[PDB]
């Protein structure tokens, strides 16, 4: 069964933090405990929830319990993102189970892996950890052609590292219906991927983006928005491909 | 003399391909012979020029020469990105001069390195090798956020590594004027920055989305769309502040 899903894409700026902030948000509000892990050197997970750590994700690694690392937020947990992760992405080369052995997390129903926009040792801790992965896909044109390269390295993963990993779903993010671009990129999307495709599509709004500078989730910030509403549905669907 | 302008940033997409060929499109418009380098793994300066390589910058910091890696696109040349840059992330590593000491790019006036949204190896030899940086910051919260550390970073290689780097400019990229976010955070960053912050803003337009998808620039896709005008506008901002 699935636990643990990674939000990972090597394409910046395609959701990945905004999807595991608000994923985790509304699987919070329906009852699940959930964990959220910053991977990512930015650390925009960690400040999109108004945290400013000195310990984090990376102590963990080196040995620290989990239950003295975590802060409380909107529900949920975070295990946040330290300017250590800087040297983490030199550090884990050659070591990419690291992660897996040190979450010890078995307290949580849900754990979500928020990945850097790359394919570094981070990004491979989180695949190497997680049993499914969460995709999202901006409807533009530069994400849509990286989708094919992206499922093939899942694979390779999947090959070695981490057999039971598998894709929980392809994510169509930062959609606006007026363009005839976010049409046709959902359109291959699901012609190429079909059931891979979530139903849920996000929409681009304002709100999303507005949501972290107050440290706030969408469900916290804009409870009635499109985003939240699209969010809201995902979580659905998302515990919908679990089960 | 700044030559070789960096695109960097470590938050992803934030414009900075869009950023880089775009740039490239309007300044070979202006006469001037223009490299674009390809440096991410992702290899997305590429394909939206519409090339498919076996051979590119790899191929150039293995010594092989640089007349016969680059392809004719749009008016200006491109040193193309290939699968082999996911090995070169850990090849390069402890090797920050790599590309400083292999681009011998003296035939051109201009050189665009377009980075990818890290500091791996990969940027780190794009800020070893350049004069200039030209930042781009989408009008939103996180790419705000990332600004201080960022700038801080630049300082350091030029403590050390780098110590001809300059910041160029900080470009405030898709924004969109309608909304009260983009709003705030184009006056943050002149009210904190100032001068540093370019004139010129790329607002927010679907069209330069789409150029890529059709291997085209913007000049070639929208030469009168918003995105177009405000990149040409940009060019002559780069020349100017070149030239000082
Ligand atoms: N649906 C949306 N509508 C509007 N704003 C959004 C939406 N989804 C995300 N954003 C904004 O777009 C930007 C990019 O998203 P985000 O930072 O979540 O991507 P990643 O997390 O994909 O990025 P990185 O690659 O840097 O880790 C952020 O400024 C974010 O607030
Ligand atoms: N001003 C704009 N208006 C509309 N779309 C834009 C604009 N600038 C760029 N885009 C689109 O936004 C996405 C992000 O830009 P881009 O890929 O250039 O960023 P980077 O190059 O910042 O990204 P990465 O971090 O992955 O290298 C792309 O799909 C691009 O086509
Ligand atoms: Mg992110
Ligand atoms: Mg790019």
């Amino acid at each position: 069964k699935v636990r643990r899903i990674a939000l990972a894409n090597q394409k910046g700026g395609v959701g990945k933090t905004t999807t595991a902030i608000n994923l985790a948000a509304y699987l919070a509000r329906l009852g699940k405990r959930v964990l959220l892990v910053d991977l990512a050197p930015q650390g925009n997970a960690t400040s999109g929830l108004g945290v400013r750590a000195e310990r984090g994700v990376y102590h963990l690694l080196q040995g620290e319990p989990l239950e003295g690392l975590v802060h409380p937020v909107d529900g949920f947990h975070l295990l946040p993102a330290t300017p250590d992760l800087v040297g983490a992405t030199v550090e884990l080369a050659g070591a990419p189970t690291a992660l897996r052995e040190a979450l010890r997390d078995e307290g949580y129903d849900l754990v979500l892996l928020d990945a850097p926009p790359s394919l570094s040792p981070l990004t491979l801790n989180a695949l190497a950890a997680a049993e499914g992965v969460v995709v999202p896909v901006q409807a533009e044109y530069y994400a849509l052609e990286g989708v094919a390269g992206l499922l093939a390295t899942l694979e390779e993963v999947r090959a070695g590292l981490n057999p039971r990993l598998r894709l929980l779903g392809i994510l169509v993010t930062m959609y606006d219906g007026r363009t005839l671009l976010a049409q046709q990129v959902e359109a291959q999307l699901r012609a190429h991927f079909g059931e891979k495709v979530f139903w849920t599509v996000i929409p681009r709004n304002v709100r999303l983006a507005e949501a972290p500078s107050f440290g706030k989730t969408i469900a916290q910030h804009a409870p009635t928005s499109p985003g939240a509403h699209a969010y809201r549905r995902l979580a659905e669907e998302v515990m919908a491909r679990v089960q």
